[PDB]
DNA sequence: TCGCGAGCCAGGCCTGAGAATCCGGTGCCGAGGCCGCTCAATTGGTCGTAGACAGCTCTAGCACCGCTTAAACGCACGTACGCGCT
């Protein structure tokens, strides 16, 4: 599983009203197997192109480290 | 989700450059030794008194008891602040 399959996969699992945090994030990823030290330069650009493609829509703080939710919208506009 | 092309990061390889460090020799001036003296440390004596010892008086420091209740305590719960990460 890719990082940014995994990465949406686990904002869908959560439903929190306000997105999914890095360290929601990271604490998801550790939780689904995935080493969150060695590699978290992937984590931070996977987040970060799928913020750019428009797959995970940034509510909160600036660049990767805020939050971000699924956008239900940009899956049918491709 | 897989095949596969190619690029990005982790770490090892290896060397260069610069600096620390050991090795050698020259010289140079301050440490150690010696001589002269002189003054201060020693000895002996006297003498007066500072304090060591013995004794008594009596304060206060210790030990004990009981009653009261102020406070320490253990528990449970919540949150806000320290810590980690970016």
């Amino acid at each position: 599983p890719s990082v940014s399959e995994l990465i949406v996969q686990a904002a869908s699992s959560s439903k929190e009203r306000g997105g999914v945090s890095l360290a929601a994030l990271k604490k998801a990823l550790a939780a689904a197997g995935y080493d969150v030290e060695k590699n978290n330069s992937r984590i931070k650009l996977g987040i970060k192109s799928l913020v750019s493609k428009g797959t995970l829509v940034q509510t909160k703080g600036t660049g990767a480290s805020g939050s971000f939710k699924l956008n239900k919208k940009a899956s049918s506009v491709e």
